[PDB]
């Protein structure tokens, strides 16, 4: 008799949902978390006196799985105001910064987006079966820049949507797969307004950590923190999991939910399938990071795009007041473009967009540097989505979940919740 029935690896949303599924089944469930905190690529902290989100935290009811979880646990929405900006700006790869006044900005970006996903519906009638139509399979041969070039856009709108998709790719759009973007838009209802409503509009009452804690308290599982898994060995119709302090924990099955980019630091015995190995060594493309700045001046509601060779690719105002000053929430698609390491560099680069600003405070998360994320959100490279199956397939008594392994909203929390549900299904399968 092994130590536990099931061992979940990773205290993210995927792992939390899997642990809940298997605990409600009455299995002896243990969850191991490398970091000293739960939530994984979601993390609520505080800066300059207020609550902030260094990772994922915005959800929507058009996302079925996490919304069902919120319903089950009674978690309401918290709406961030995103109405009538005071200044919308677009910075180009050459450093040019032009202030467009909102409505024109918004409608030209709508044009660029809709023409980018012109064939979304036909290519993806079933967003949850990404490669149902094989025309999506053939489009996975293409980049998103490949179609951006063939859509004949404005220079303004080309810059807009290319910075958008560089954010979504955590990379340069030349490496960004096309079918992933099209499928994500499909899941959103093939509609620009509805899909955009699921961007940075609604957060979870009590926070992503609130939902994580609800799921974990419910599951009844044992949660160990600051316990990294370094190796897994399938033996004896079960599995042995090795921690970084060389302790062995036996289980009937293990559900791996740690990000793809980190699989390279876990040794599997015997070796995983060849497609799984290829995926593990490729990983995914996103190299983003989160950054909050706080400057003396009040700049009101503000939004700003920046294309892929500028650093502060996504910028919006978190809060504003004549006395407090201004707080800038910012997402960077690639950490090699700006090192939030440097308050000098952050001040320089934000002054390039809001000339004459006094930087009071800085707070940053470099997800690319974190050993247990080695990247940000899921972002498929060219040709990856079409073989997603290899990453999903269970290998013996080893089950694989995680946002990157989901079929629907792969680039956000919902993908992780769906991963966990599927993992629980497979666990029930192999333990009944
Ligand atoms: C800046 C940013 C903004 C985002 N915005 C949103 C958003 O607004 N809305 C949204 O829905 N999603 C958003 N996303 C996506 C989102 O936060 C993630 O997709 C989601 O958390 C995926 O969860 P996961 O379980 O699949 O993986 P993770 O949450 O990363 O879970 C992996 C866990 O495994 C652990 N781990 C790794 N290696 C080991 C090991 N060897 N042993 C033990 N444990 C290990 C890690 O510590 C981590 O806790 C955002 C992400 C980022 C980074
Ligand atoms: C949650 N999204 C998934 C793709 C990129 C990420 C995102 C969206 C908006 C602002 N910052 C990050």
């Amino acid at each position: 008799g092994f130590d536990y029935d099931v061992v979940v690896v990773g205290g993210g949303f995927a792992g939390a949902t899997a642990a809940r599924e298997c605990g409600l089944q009455g299995y002896r469930t243990l969850l191991l978390e490398a970091r000293s905190r739960l939530g994984g690529r979601t993390f609520t902290s505080r800066f300059a006196g207020q609550e902030i989100e260094f990772g994922g935290a915005w959800v929507h009811w058009l996302q079925p799985h996490v919304w069902a979880e919120m319903q089950r646990y009674g978690l309401g929405v918290v709406e961030d105001p995103l109405t009538n900006l005071d200044k919308t700006l677009i910075m180009y790869n050459d450093g040019s910064v032009e202030s467009i006044s909102p409505d024109e900005f918004g409608k030209n970006i709508r044009i660029a987006f809709e023409k980018l996903c012109h064939d979304a519906w036909e290519v993806f009638p079933r967003p949850h079966e990404p490669m149902f139509t094989e025309r999506a399979r053939e489009l996975d041969k293409s980049s998103v820049l490949d179609r951006i070039k063939t859509l004949g856009l404005s220079r303004l709108q080309q810059a807009q949507i290319n910075s958008y998709m560089a954010l979504y790719a955590g990379e340069t759009t030349d490496k960004f797969g096309l079918p992933g973007v099209l499928k994500l838009f499909a899941c959103g209802g093939w509609n620009y307004d509805a899909f955009m409503d699921t961007e940075t509009h609604y957060r979870i009452q009590g926070g992503t950590i609130g939902l994580i804690n609800a799921m974990l308290t419910d599951s009844g599982a044992e949660v160990r923190m600051s316990v990294p898994v370094t190796a897994v060995e399938q033996v004896n119709g079960g599995v042995k999991i090795k921690t970084d302090d060389d302790e062995i924990i036996t289980a009937g099955v293990v559900v791996m939910t740690v990000p793809l980019n980190t699989y390279k630091h876990i040794g599997f015995t015997p070796a995983l399938s060849k497609g799984k190995q290829r995926f593990i060594k490729e990983g995914q493309l996103s190299k983003g990071a989160k950054l909050y700045v706080h400057v003396k001046q009040n700049l009101g509601r503000v939004f700003a795009f920046a294309d892929e060779q500028q650093p502060l690719n996504w910028v919006q105002t978190h809060d504003y007041s004549d006395e407090l000053g201004t707080i800038l929430s910012i997402t960077i698609a690639r950490k090699e473009t700006i090192d939030v390491n440097d308050r000098d560099a952050v001040t320089r680069e934000v002054q390039k967009m809001f000339p004459g600003v006094e930087v009071l405070g800085t707070a940053a998360y470099d997800w690319t540097a974190d050993p247990f994320s080695l990247g940000a959100w899921a972002a498929y490279g060219v040709g990856q989505l079409s073989r997603l199956k290899d990453l999903q397939a269970a290998e013996g008594r080893i089950l694989f979940a995680g946002a990157e392994t989901s079929n629907g909203w792969h680039a956000v929390i919902d993908g992780a919740v769906e991963s966990g549900l599927r993992a629980g299904r497979e666990v029930k399968q192999l333990l009944s």
